[PDB]
């Protein structure tokens, strides 16, 4: 079933660098900022979404925290579709 | 050809499947959250020390009708049977 696969291969990425070292649970936003740019490299905001895009990227960037979990590291993935996918261009 | 770009299309493409149906493309009611988990997880099941979380998880959808279940939200909860049913975060605080 593909939503399966697609759900395993989420917690895959993650497992590979949240196990890098320390807790296995957790990134560093750091981190949660490499995976976004090298597992999503192909991603770019739609027409009303540069600027939602650019200020959630600046804010990994900026942010060095390490307490992102699964959850929200989930949820990063939620703000790109909303960004970058075209079936949210007109979403409110 | 990137494993998770294809995995986080398929999360849109079954999202697209549900919410296209009828009403407001950008939203599902939670009926219709909890008919995708049950069909398109069919086969996830949780961990040792989740089942208590996960049949509440599972409670709550079925009971609570409220058809604002918007795209983060539906992540949301497949997030969370991730935590409920992923041996990965079995020991997961």
């Amino acid at each position: 079933r593909p939503l399966e696969q697609a759900v395993a291969a989420i917690v895959c990425t993650f497992q590979e660098y949240a196990g890098r070292c320390g807790d296995k649970y957790k990134l560093c936003q750091a981190e949660l900022k490499e995976l976004l740019q090298k597992e999503l490299a192909t991603w770019t905001p739609t027409e009303f979404r540069e600027c939602d895009y650019n200020k959630f990227m600046s804010v990994l960037d900026t942010n060095k925290d390490c307490e992102v979990d699964f959850v929200e590291y989930v949820r990063s993935l939620a703000c790109l579709c909303l960004y970058c996918h075209e079936y949210f261009k007109d979403c409110p």
